[PDB]
């Protein structure tokens, strides 16, 4: 449509700043390393400082750009670690209650 | 610490104005051949929200519709502020163009008399 070229665009547009500045969101977060307590304190902390030297749109959506890489690198985090705590869990469990099994006997 | 982040926010506002200029041309092209306007904006971003998403959805379509909403708000702002502005300043001059005829006028005793010779 006379519309459509424009949705067609965005798309375009959209899949162009979707994946572009991957590497460069990448290497902040490996130089923070952050974790959900601390998650929250870093990001409040960066925004005012972003802004403290001005404002505009794409500033705003780098900024949010940011915190949504920041979330899913913390949260990702956490969701592979506690695959590591409940398996820990368990196998730590079972050993002790096989060695609880044969002495009691 | 706050050594990382100042760094950080030196590097988000050399990306944050990065992608306000790369795009920028994009978006003004865009307008330019919607020319949109005050009542069939909304209509506008509306119906393309709907159509781009229908395609697909990401952070990236998401903040392309966000910048082009933001820019095409402001396109109808600035025309709307000073067609308003044009229309304005056009009262003023006829409303004194027209008070300065009718003091000449008057000055040459009325209306039947100055238009009747």
């Amino acid at each position: 449509s006379t519309m459509g070229q424009v949705g067609r665009q965005l798309a375009i547009i959209g899949d162009d700043i979707n994946r572009r500045y991957d590497s460069e969101f990448q290497t902040m977060l490996q130089h923070l390393q952050p974790t959900a307590e601390n998650a929250y304190e870093y990001f409040t902390k960066i925004a005012t400082s972003l802004f403290e030297s001005g404002i505009n749109w794409g500033r705003v959506v780098a900024l949010l750009g940011f915190g949504y890489r920041l979330a899913l690198h913390v949260y990702q985090h956490g969701l592979t670690g506690f695959l590591g705590q409940v398996t820990r869990f368990v196998v730590d469990f079972m050993l002790h209650h096989s060695i609880a099994r044969w002495i009691a006997q």
